[PDB]
């Protein structure tokens, strides 16, 4: 239940982050005392390979700072969807 409160304070600064276009979803699940995270995220289709490593960085620090107990944190990033 405290994981709830968790992925509502981190959807919402992801939401806030100007390098992120979009949410595509946010999972966590216990195992033993450590929090896994695996948040999938939606950026410009243009992005290189470095500035996506710099954006899975700052998710990193946003999880971190957020959640107070170990956690390990998986980010996948995926082609923001433009109209046809």
């Amino acid at each position: 239940s405290h994981m709830e409160d968790y992925i509502e304070a981190i959807a919402n600064v992801l939401e806030k982050t100007p390098s992120i276009s979009d949410v595509k979803d946010i999972i966590a699940r216990e195992l033993g005392q450590v929090l896994e995270f695996e948040i999938d995220l939606y950026v410009p289709p243009d992005i290189t390979v470095t500035t996506g490593e710099r954006i899975k960085k700052e998710v990193n620090q946003i999880i971190k700072e957020i959640v107070d107990r170990k956690s390990t944190v998986k980010v996948r990033l995926f082609a923001a969807q433009e109209e046809l």
